């Protein structure tokens, strides 16, 4: 089971986001743990986490975070994706972030 941590600012609707997340992992059987942190738990929490995403709030802070994690895949969540609460589309983000990664 990989682990998928998003970080950001806004903790309300990181929350929806990842329990939207949660139920399409479990719709498709995808062997993933979805955990969302404040942005200050980036460097901590980051370290466990088997791909790292920002949400948009936060994305001016990419460089500093890969810096921190720099043995880690690190993307921002596409800002329409976030907006709208696509669980299933950020689901898809953060899977093909894992392969290009290891590949």
């Amino acid at each position: 089971k990989k682990h998928i941590y998003l970080f950001s600012s806004a903790g309300m609707s990181t929350s929806l986001l990842v329990s939207k997340m949660r139920a399409q992992a479990e719709k498709y059987e995808v062997p993933v743990i979805i955990e969302a942190f404040p942005e200050t738990l980036a460097g901590e929490k980051g370290q466990n986490a088997d791909v790292v995403l920002l949400g948009p709030q936060i994305a001016y802070m990419l460089p500093e975070i890969q810096r921190l994690l720099p043995n880690k895949p690190v993307e921002v969540i596409d800002s329409l994706l976030y907006g709208k609460v696509d669980g299933l589309g950020v689901l898809k983000a953060a899977v093909a972030a894992i392969k290009k990664a290891a590949a």
